[PDB]
């Protein structure tokens, strides 16, 4: 078989805020000649959120869509295609975020009234930026229930850009599951002091969270036990707290308990979030994906605190990854990483940092599990290190020259289209990388001759019981990995 075969395709996220607050495209002459420049450079799509707090604005039920119709012609226009992120979170408190975008002010109006539909620390503070999942099932938005609101989004959403939809213009629907869009909770919130090197803080003291922990703890038979109290604050090193330090709590019947308590509530939350949104694309030529983020550091000790926290049960005896992928596979979605491209050697030795092993781990979850696996950078990037890493990450084995590869990415979606990525020497490196992922071979438009056909979303398959996702958490080694890419950019 053809080196075309090797092809991992490219997508470029667009700037935060192309769409303003406004519901209003602000400068499409602008994003056309950047458009214009990926599509020349090889690119093959852009990534866009879809903000929930742009679009159902005014009230339940009152969707404007035209602005982003503008935005799909303008991309359609240019050659590209597109990934189109269902983001039901608030744009602002997270790195990067440029540009504030809050969740629909009907929708804070009700929080007014009623906080603990936001996640909730141990201390009271309320983040505004997602709503807990705790009142997933709970009918108190004007009549819906979080879950019937985000339905009812992206069925408008099916139906009012059906013609983007049939004419192949949109490949996949990143559905949005938490804080940055991404399956977890917002356990390490800037917003409230968090310092990149911290462990970060539990977030499951809202009330509706807190009364089903208390009657899952009374059917359990310890009807005595409590949410965590000894788990230390945001920015403490684990040894610190009573949780996480050796024989501490999160080795304890409760700590386990609690433990699969929270890391189920994801799981469950992403799975009935998927189950709306396979009804709601059914029949349609696209993919459905959700991020899971890249929590590396404290990967290295066995606490895993960092992870515990935000909701990734994942220690060195409990693979907390691979049954997020198998709860994917009734679905046929992928697992988007959202971290690829650092290097262990690159973080401070006290973070405990294990990027690269956390990257294998999840990856060859996904491919164990037989489901599709795509990643993006998680922080800006435009060194050749950066980009090999990448590469690495797309392709672990190599190349294969008569045939296509073991294991290999569905797809990369590079870290924002800025000024910078367009400067002459920037741009430059890009424009290799491009090539390098695309395994030496021009752009190529068709996918099917890489083995992408996008095929009608069929319905789900059936629930797949707790206990058999759970089985997932048994450990396994990783594939193996080439210690550098077969492909490098210099
Ligand atoms: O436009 C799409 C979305 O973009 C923004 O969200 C993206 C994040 O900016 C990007 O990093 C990633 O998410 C998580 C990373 O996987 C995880 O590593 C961590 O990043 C750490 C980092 O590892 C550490 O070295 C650094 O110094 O601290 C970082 C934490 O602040 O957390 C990242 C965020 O949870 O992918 C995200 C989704 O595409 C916007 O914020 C989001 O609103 C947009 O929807």
């Amino acid at each position: 078989s053809n080196m075309l075969l090797n092809y991992v395709p490219v997508y470029v996220m667009l700037p935060l805020g192309v769409v303003n607050v406004d519901n209003v495209f602000e400068d499409p002459d602008g994003l056309k000649e950047q458009l214009l420049q990926l599509r020349a450079a090889g690119v093959d799509g852009v990534m866009v959120d879809v903000w929930w707090g742009i679009i159902e604005l005014k009230g339940p039920k009152q969707y404007d869509w035209r602005a982003y119709r503008s935005l799909f012609q303008l991309v359609q226009e240019c050659g590209l295609t597109l990934q189109a992120i269902m983001s039901f979170h608030q744009c602002g408190g997270n790195v990067g975020d440029i540009v504030n975008i809050p969740i629909p002010q009907w929708v804070l109006d009700i929080g007014e009234s009623n906080h603990d539909i936001f996640y909730t620390n141990r201390s009271g503070t309320r983040n505004k930026e997602y709503l807990t999942v705790g009142v997933d099932n709970e009918p108190i938005f004007h009549g819906r229930t979080a879950i019937e609101i985000y339905s009812d989004y992206m069925k408008s959403f099916r139906e009012n850009m059906s013609d983007f939809l049939e004419s192949g213009l949109i490949i996949d629907i990143e559905v949005g599951l938490g804080p940055a869009g991404e399956l977890r909770y917002p356990s390490y919130p800037q917003s409230q002091g968090w310092e990149f090197p911290r462990i970060g803080e539990f977030q499951c003291y809202d009330k509706y969270l807190k009364a089903d922990f208390k009657a899952a703890v009374a059917r359990a038979g310890h009807p005595e036990w409590e949410l965590p109290d000894d788990a230390g604050k945001y920015n403490d090193v684990p040894e610190s707290t009573g949780f996480f330090k050796s024989n501490g709590t999160y080795v304890t019947e409760k700590g386990k308990f609690f433990l699969t308590w929270y890391s189920n509530k994801l799981l469950n939350h992403g799975d009935q979030i998927l189950d709306e949104a396979n009804k709601a694309f059914l029949g349609c030529k696209v993919k459905l994906a959700i991020k899971v983020s890249g929590i590396h550091w404290w990967y290295k000790v066995e606490n895993h605190a960092a992870e515990l926290t935000a909701g990734y049960y994942n220690l060195n005896d409990r693979d907390g990854y691979r049954p997020i992928a198998r709860m994917l596979s009734r679905h046929h979605a992928i697992l988007n990483f959202t971290c690829l491209e650092m290097r262990d050697s690159e973080q401070p030795s006290d973070a405990k940092s294990g990027p690269q092993e956390l990257v294998q781990q999840v990856l060859s979850g996904g491919w164990r599990e037989d489901i599709r696996v795509a990643g993006e950078n998680a922080l800006p990037r435009y060194d050749a290190t950066a980009y090999n890493q990448i590469i690495l990450n797309a392709k672990p084995q190599g190349v294969n020259n008569n045939g296509p590869p073991k294991l290999s990415m569905f797809g990369v979606t590079y870290l924002r289209l800025s000024d910078d990525l367009l400067q002459k020497s920037n741009f430059n490196i890009f424009k290799k990388f491009v090539l390098k992922m695309h395994a030496d071979q021009d752009y190529c438009a068709n996918p099917q001759k890489y083995n992408h056909a996008i095929t009608p979303l069929k319905p789900s398959a059936p629930k797949i019981p707790i206990e058999v996702l759970l089985e997932a958490t048994k450990p396994t080694l990783p594939f193996p990995w080439l210690p550098e890419t077969d492909m490098k950019v210099d």
